[PDB]
């Protein structure tokens, strides 16, 4: 078909089928996340609760890293503007929080131009949001098992810790 090959994100399988640039600028293939369980979420500098998520994100990745936790941070200057500075600029914020998790470069996460990854966590039977699938603010999660399925969404007023009791059950 015609949009069989378009909208050729639709029928991903899993977040594995997709690639991303890191923050350095150097293309990532996330297939290298298989067998891990993963907390893919977009994030943002100067949000009244960007303090709350990156320390909760710290924590969750010193406890759990070990057990296969990985942490996949996306910023987007869709919301509010609240990430207006440069990748780099951003990467050093991340280390101001002894981000050790993966940092990627700025993208969209709604609208045609959104990185199509999560153009498809959106549609994921458990990636369902309220009021529509449109990602809503800075620090929405999507919990992706070790198959890169995803299992739950996290809405931007959850904390990071909110996701760890889930966490036991996908090691
Ligand atoms: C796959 O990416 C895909 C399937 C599909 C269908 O199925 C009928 C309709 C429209 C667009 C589509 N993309
Ligand atoms: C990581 O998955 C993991 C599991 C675990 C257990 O299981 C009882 C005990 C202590 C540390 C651990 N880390």
């Amino acid at each position: 078909l015609e949009a069989a090959s378009r909208d050729d994100w639709r029928c991903a399988r899993s977040m594995h089928e997709f690639s991303a640039k890191d923050i350095d600028g150097h293309m990532v293939n996330l297939d290298k996340y298989r067998g891990f369980v993963c907390i893919v979420t977009n994030v943002a500098s100067q949000c009244g609760k960007t303090e709350v998520n990156y320390t909760q994100l710290v924590d969750l990745h010193a406890r759990y890293a070990e057990c296969g936790l990985r942490i996949l941070a996306f910023p987007c200057n869709q919301f509010g503007k609240q990430e207006p500075g440069s990748n780099e600029e951003i990467k050093e914020f991340a280390a101001g929080y002894n981000v050790k998790f993966d940092m990627f470069s700025k993208i969209c996460v709604n609208g045609d131009d959104a990185h199509p990854l999560w153009k498809w966590m959106k549609i994921q039977p458990k990636g369902k949001g309220i009021l529509g699938n449109a990602i809503k603010w800075n620090f929405t999660k999507f919990l992706i098992d070790k198959n890169g399925c995803v299992v739950k969404r996290y809405g931007p007023m959850e904390e990071p810790l909110v996701i760890e009791k889930d966490l036991p059950h996908y090691f």
